């Protein structure tokens, strides 16, 4: 009843208004008739893929563990009785006002609210690195806004514990190790993520926009330079690693020059944010404690989670009819009663 197509969430949410696609889906708002406020819904139809499943499952216990103020939270979730029936499942969340990809499309951020943006994006992620989880796929539309300046980080789906080739919307926000295919990166690509939406921030435009995958990588060395055989450290492919290190040489391009109008300690803190090199990278505690933030860094007012998340059975390795298994105890709760 909603674009044709089947949206059923009432009694209890009503007055359904299309907001956009996922993601996932379709994203609605509704009525909540018990809280007497509107919410946001997303639809997810994750069954038939195993992929997706793993990301559907991911998404739900991740958020529903998490308590944060920088991090959206699941208030509930629609559906059917039984598993048989359930091919859909419904995420209700908090109704957030924007996201920054569209703020960034028609604002113009004072440094003031770049440097408190900044600030609640790295809160966040150090309660989310805290509980052993790397994100893998910040970037503006993932990060929510409401009317009075909250942030929020969104969507878990990719994200999985500290020990693909997939479609994903943007890798204008992927750390090179990611876009070269390595396999055992860290912490670090989420780092390299937010210096990428700092300097977005600063500018209102990205800052590698690459048109293709071997353009991205381009658009990366045209600014930080030529990486050097110690920079390339990670398992990665060799022919992809010596092409790289056969490329025209390019010297760095100093931050004040692309960023002439932006303050010296945002660019110094950007300058550590996007290092070739993951483990020269400046991590979370280390970047909240860069002086751009000492306005409102503050340690003993930036919750860290009560353990480390854990999985207790690995996910990529079930059946997509044991995850769905997974999903229906996980969303039992939320049923009447
Ligand atoms: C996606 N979109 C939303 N609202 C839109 C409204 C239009 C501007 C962009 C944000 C959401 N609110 C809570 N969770 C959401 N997920």
């Amino acid at each position: 009843m909603v674009r044709g197509q089947v949206f059923d969430v009432g009694p209890r949410y009503t007055n359904l208004s299309y907001i956009g696609e996922g993601a996932y889906g379709m994203v609605c708002s509704a009525y909540d008739n018990v809280n007497k406020v509107r919410v946001a819904i997303k639809k997810i139809s994750p069954f038939e893929h195993q992929t997706y499943c793993q990301r559907t499952l991911r998404e739900i216990k991740i958020l529903l563990r998490f308590r944060h103020e920088n991090i959206i939270g699941i208030n509930d979730i629609i559906r059917a009785p039984t598993i048989e029936q359930m091919k859909d499942v419904y995420i209700v969340q908090d109704l957030m006002e924007t996201d920054l990809y569209k703020l960034l499309k028609t604002q113009h951020l004072s440094n003031d609210h770049i440097c408190y943006f900044l600030y609640q994006i790295l809160r966040g992620l150090k309660y989310i690195h805290s509980a052993n989880v790397l994100h893998r796929d910040l970037k503006p539309s993932n990060l929510l806004l409401n009317t009075t300046c909250d942030l929020k980080i969104c969507d878990f789906g990719l994200a999985r514990v500290a020990d693909l080739t997939e479609y994903v919307a943007t890798r204008w926000y992927r750390a090179p190790e990611i876009m070269l295919n390595s396999k055992g990166y860290t912490k670090s690509i989420d780092i390299w993520s937010v210096g990428c939406i700092l300097a977005e921030m600063l500018s209102n435009r990205p800052i590698f926009p690459g048109k293709h995958y071997l353009d991205q990588l381009n658009h990366i060395l045209g600014i930080l330079g030529s990486p050097s055989q110690e920079d390339l450290n990670c398992i990665i492919n060799l022919k992809a690693r010596n092409y790289l290190l056969s490329l025209p040489h390019k010297n760095k391009v100093p931050w004040n020059r692309l960023f002439p109008n932006a303050d010296s300690k945002a660019l110094d803190l950007l300058d550590k944010m996007l290092t070739f090199n993951p483990h020269k990278r400046i991590e979370v505690e280390q970047a909240l404690a860069h002086p751009y933030l000492e306005q409102y860094y503050d340690p003993s007012d930036e919750p860290i989670a009560e353990a480390p998340f854990k999985f207790d059975m690995e996910l990529d390795d079930l059946p997509k009819e044991k995850l769905k298994e997974l999903i229906f105890e996980e969303t039992a709760r939320f049923q009447p009663g």
